[PDB]
């Protein structure tokens, strides 16, 4: 078993994730299985705590973790499936040296961070390393350890001790670290200026780890003499300083490392035994007819979602141009308050060839998306609602065709005389991989999923429809194992207007992106009924 | 006596001379006398032996000190001429201690950073600020020190540990700290990352001075979350984070400080007791007609020459354009190997409004400089030669005018049977503020002189006009005070054909151009035989 | 070539010189050519400045290099002898990179720490490790470092960021590092704490080297939990870990690193192709029977006068106890401000078997050698004069022989109307390795010296006997070759009463003692008379 520690130097947001990602990508082109783990150097247990603008888009695995986005950039990718643990932090690693020296397993011993947690983190990064994550249950060769933060922030000192260690605990053909770094380029100076690298690579060395690889995050390509001092004041080979520049396309991000070398340099490295992605990028980067979809959203925090309808587009072979529409400027207060903001977002949502309705919580803004849901039915345009998009076109259905114009969610509106989506809780949330039967042939939604009885999808919410408002609601072709949960609606009469009470799009690949993504992206160019036939 | 300690962070390049200068003449406009100080963290004694790649623009002080171009910043900011030790290096300050040691002074203890380097730094800096470097001898009120590199690099800790015991031996009300920073907003993130400055103030904390400022070199303007960012992170108030963000013109840089509140906090926090600047700046922005001069160098080494350039154009309310040619470029055996150089160059050349030869060094593009005069000449376009430009202004006149097609210098070729410009030194370097007098009153540039019958300028130069072939050569107009040197050049039957052997850039000031670059100026817009008139 | 440098941790003075003399002598009893090169951060170009309190015993090498005392102790393990550059300071490293900048030979390049001070240190290493040093002209296997101060000191960061690359330049086989640490076992404890030798492997490792040994200065033997934590918390194998305890004499350290295992580590970890120190030893361990040296001086000063007097001793095969007198307490100066201090000094004197007069400088005391001389003279005593103690005893057979009461020499009273000792200087000082003829067979000093016709010894003084008084003057036995200085003084009618012009023992070794130093052992036990006969 190999190991890979990436590391960020001057700032976190370089593409380090990507960078990570790429090199996983490149030893898979390779024939080698992968797995991978992220390190978040936070207190948290789970991300399934935070706000959608702080490490936005809480990715939700099989298991039911909530963990950051980089773990479905491993699952995009990589064609691995991950379990919560391959999501580390000091939470999880303090809580597990904490429970374990309360139950004695220190023996009386004086816990501390060095050696208890450095030893922790060596043992969690093993064990997790070992877990068949790959598509087939064989155990991986190598894995890519990403380090999050920056190097020698009090927060990433435990995991680098750790390190320091590993890499004379396994051999070193056992463990390489590659450092992505910033070279900013200043408009006061117009140099690409390495000083900054230099002290992250210097300051990486006092905690004991050599770079490897130097991964220069540039804007522009390195010149010559600048990759010069890099590998100079950095002590490194001129081979293993790495650019990784500005580019058109994702898929261009490992061909890039595959022509910096970085592949050959594994491979002897690491002692060890990708065309698509020219393909996707090629492909990408001739697309001239476009779509344009509204996302009508409160919150990055789309990561995934985006992700999904640009998979979609490259597959239908269009452009894709996404309208973000701030939901809370749909609201009829917003015409009150700032009228330029309330027809700016009309302009978005008329525009738009399909509107999508994605997850989220709270009451703010979803007055504007049932007002967003409103026109996509009455004015037949291509629609999706995911998981509170569904919710909420079950509460636009019932406000403005069963007149039940009283209608919300108890998450919104307890008081209300027709709760049609009620908190209905796992007898804890709804969370992780659940199955969900088709209960009909008669769903387009059905032939999406290639005329399966059943699908397995990732969920992560509290509240469902009203099984008793169900027998007066708008097509629910999609129901849980006990009958008790409705998880696909598709209302009849409408080219596509389409509710999951899942998120689909943690299960979009380039490769393969997830149905109900790819038949909006189908009805809103009018190619669906094609697609069916 | 109050100190003012300018640090960088992340990178150097990033306007921190600018700040430091722009921090003195808002001090200067308080009504303060300002003199300033520059550590170069580099073992040269003297900018003198750099090649103009590293450190640009050797600048030549009054007393032939050869400095770094942030005392000609200095020199531009605040009306003061400054002395050879005003430019502070680690070469300086370890050869005193090193010949103070051999001479017994340290009185057989054992010499050591701290306390021996580090009391050196406190006493040179004590003892130039008490120094009248000001255009009248009073006493400095305040020095503004600016500490060159980066916080943390090895070369820049004895200088921090010295202000780190300084602010202890002046009292606290005599000595402030400002932090120039780097926050940077990459396309890859998009956010404005105050992560580097964090920690450049933690590191710069850790060697014992804390930010009494910080001012953050910023593309874009700083939005408030970023501000409150660095105000937590760094530990400091709102009020005393600043950002410098790209602006226009050079002119708003005091005045974007002066609205930051940087004078008011000044003001209070040392104890003390620019309208021209928005003229100039505002002046700058309405500027509509171009002229266009081309500079004909080998070599930012061109910076004080620029500069004086931008002063004369904002004097006769135009714009400048220059167009910048690689003297290699005008040569004929570019013309052999690269044909698309060799033609682009003349484009810019004979598209131009005048032409300037700048001051320089070594054979390498010198027949380039002699082909850009020679079209200048017989072409009748506006000529300035400066120090080489002189010399190669004569050697032209001689070779296609006096028919001796040999001629050059002795620099060049020793060989030449009419050496028309010698090695001439000062029986050592003609370097410095030397007396030229003028010879005659038939000078346009005693005109432009203001009909002074001598002036004193900077020359930096090994080689002069031959008094032999001077018999046969081509007014010399100007020459020294012992007659040996021919010191201005002025052609007749041209409208404005002019070699100085000294450099005029460094004594040019925004509110009065030096008069060879006013008068090239004022020749290649039509507007010089007005002014003269 | 192969590179051994020893390192010092949590303190100076911990052995660290005899640790490194130590390695040298049990790797030249491997049979390698061995040389040192002892690094002192100081800006101090040689130690002749130096008051002999701070770096104690200035060591003068043949080539008049006036050296730390480590340089002596190098010379003393291993028959070897320096040169003036194997003493590296940091203000030999800067005056030579400074210089070299003014000479232009950096190529207008900007000169700073890193590359090019740590580029000097590590030519400077290769070229001082290149010199056959040793007593017969055989190129080095390998050379002993040893860098003085502790690590993290800003001082030694240059040459440990020198070190850093240098492991990197030569291989890791040519390159090892020892670092010599403190375990303090303390009163308030009783345990012996690591924490400190942690805490400096920690911080080595910080500026880029791993220790190879650690080895630990005790007092008392380390306890294997003790050795068990410090190869744990360093990072290191217990066979690499060595305590250097208290031991009974200098002869056993070597064989306690031999014991250790350093020996067989060094064979192996630098790829490498001491019965007399047990012996030596054993022997010192047994002496019953002492002699009795009055060491008359002004000052660890004395280090290279204390060991020639051991070597004598042992030698002679008895003890040795020297009665260290302060010269300023025998001065009748001291009879009235301090009569306890005067009779204790005159108790140690008279009870004392012979009196050693050693070298100095200064006033100071000179009365109370003169005094200490006295007695020696008219009551028969053993007497040796160094240096200083000839040039006083010739002004004490001046004073009290001769009747010129007045006399002295012109360093201390130049107003003096018997100036028997004068200001002499060498047509500068006479430093180091001079040529001494004996210019008679009758010398008890030429039959110690093997009845050799001249001898070669090292000097260090800038006064000399007169020649005008030389002739009513106390047999000059012993000259220059050119008959201008006199350099052995013996007096007849006397059983032992020498001065020499040299420092005899700075050529002193355990295996071969100085003759002054041997016949001053011998006539202070009544031994001389057997020896001559
Ligand atoms: C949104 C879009 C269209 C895309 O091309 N984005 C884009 C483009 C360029 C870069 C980029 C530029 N330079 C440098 C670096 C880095 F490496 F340094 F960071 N990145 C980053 N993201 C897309 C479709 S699919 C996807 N991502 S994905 O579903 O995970 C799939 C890969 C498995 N993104
Ligand atoms: C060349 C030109 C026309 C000029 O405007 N340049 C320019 C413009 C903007 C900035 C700038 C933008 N943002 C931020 C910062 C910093 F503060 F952070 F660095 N700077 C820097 N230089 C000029 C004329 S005169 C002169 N300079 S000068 O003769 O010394 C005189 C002042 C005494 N330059
Ligand atoms: C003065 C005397 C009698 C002596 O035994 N001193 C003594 C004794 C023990 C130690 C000692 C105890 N524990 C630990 C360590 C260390 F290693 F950690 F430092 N040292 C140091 N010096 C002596 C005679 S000859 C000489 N020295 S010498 O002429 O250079 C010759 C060797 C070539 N000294
Ligand atoms: O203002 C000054 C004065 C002196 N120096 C000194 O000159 C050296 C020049 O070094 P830089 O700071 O330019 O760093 P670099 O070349 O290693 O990296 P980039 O430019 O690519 O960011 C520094 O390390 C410092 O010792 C300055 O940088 N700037
Ligand atoms: O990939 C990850 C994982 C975890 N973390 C953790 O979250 C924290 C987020 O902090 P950032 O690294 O975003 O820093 P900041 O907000 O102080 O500064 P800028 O963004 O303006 O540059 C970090 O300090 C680290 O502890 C990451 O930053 N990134
Ligand atoms: O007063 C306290 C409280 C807590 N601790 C904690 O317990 C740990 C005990 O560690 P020590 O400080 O005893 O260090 P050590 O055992 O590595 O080395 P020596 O004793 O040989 O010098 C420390 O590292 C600290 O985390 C104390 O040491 N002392
Ligand atoms: N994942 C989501 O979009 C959440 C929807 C809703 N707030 C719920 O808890 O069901
Ligand atoms: N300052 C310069 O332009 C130098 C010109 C020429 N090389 C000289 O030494 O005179
Ligand atoms: N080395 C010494 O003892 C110095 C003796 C005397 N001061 C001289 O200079 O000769
Ligand atoms: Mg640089
Ligand atoms: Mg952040
Ligand atoms: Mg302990």
């Amino acid at each position: 078993m190999k190991y890979i520690l990436v590391t960020g130097g001057v700032i976190s947001g370089i593409g380090k994730g990507i960078i990570a990602s790429s090199v996983g990508t490149i030893l898979k082109s390779c024939g080698l299985h992968v797995t991978s783990i992220k390190i978040d150097p936070y207190i948290n247990i789970d991300a399934g705590t935070f706000s959608p603008y702080e490490h936005g888009e809480v990715f939700v695995l099989d298991d039911g973790g909530e963990v950051d986005l980089d773990l479905g950039n491993y699952e995009r990718f990589l064609d691995i499936r991950l379990t919560k643990d391959n999501n580390l932090t000091t939470g999880k690693i303090y809580q597990y040296v904490i429970n374990k020296e309360r139950k004695g397993d220190y023996l009386g011993k004086t816990v501390q961070v060095v050696p208890h947690i450095t030893d922790a983190i060596q043992e969690w990064v093993m064990r997790q390393a070992l877990i068949p994550v790959d598509e087939d249950g064989l155990e991986p060769q190598v894995c890519v350890i990403e380090l999050g933060g920056t190097v020698g922030d009090i927060e990433s000192m435990p995991f680098i001790e750790a390190f320091r260690q590993f890499q004379f605990k396994v051999k070193r053909e056992n463990f390489c670290n590659i450092h992505v770094s910033l070279v900013p380029q200043p408009s006061s100076t117009g140099e690409q200026k390495t000083k900054p690298t230099q002290n992250s690579v210097r300051e990486l060395r006092g905690l004991g780890l050599s770079p490897d690889l130097v991964v220069c995050r540039c804007s522009n390509p390195l010149d010559t003499s600048v990759k010069e001092k890099i590998s100079m004041f950095c002590h490194v080979e001129p081979e293993q300083v790495i650019c990784v520049h500005d580019v058109s396309s994702i898929y261009r991000v490992p061909l890039l490392l595959e022509e910096q070398g970085v592949v050959d340099y594994f491979l002897r490295r690491l002692d060890l035994p990708l065309m698509k992605w020219k393909e996707m990028a090629d492909r990408y980067d001739r697309l001239l007819e476009t779509c344009s979809i509204a996302l009508v959203g409160k919150y990055d925090s789309y990561a995934s979602v985006i992700k999904a309808l640009e998979h979609s587009a490259l597959a239908i072979n269009h452009k894709l141009e996404i309208k973000y529409i701030d939901s809370a400027d749909l609201e009829p207060i917003t015409s009150q308050e700032e009228p330029v903001r309330y027809h700016e977002a009309w302009q978005k949502l008329c525009s738009a060839h399909g509107v999508l309705v994605p997850g989220g919580f709270g009451v703010r803004g979803t007055e504007g998306k049932i007002q967003a849901i409103a026109w996509a039915r009455n004015q037949k345009k291509p629609f999706l609602g995911v998981c509170l998009g569904m919710q909420l076109a079950v509460v636009e259905f019932s406000r403005n065709v069963l007149g039940w114009q009283d209608a919300n969610s108890t998450e919104f509106d307890p008081t209300t005389s027709h709760p049609v989506v009620v908190d209905m809780p796992e007898h804890t949330m709804r969370l992780g991989k659940r199955r969900t039967l088709f209960q009909t042939k008669n769903s387009v939604m059905r032939k999406l999923y290639g005329d399966a009885d059943y699908l397995e999808e990732r969920h992560r919410h509290r509240f469902e429809v009203n099984p008793v408002w169900k027998k007066c609601l708008l097509k629910f072709v999609g129901q849980d194992v006990e009958g008790e949960r409705m998880e696909i609606v598709e209302l009849e009469d409408h080219p596509f207007f389409v509710g999951v009470q899942y998120h689909p799009e943690f299960l979009s690949r380039p490769i393969k992106p997830s149905p109900p993504y790819f038949g909006l992206l189908l009805a809103s160019v009018g190619r669906l009924s094609h697609y069916l036939q």
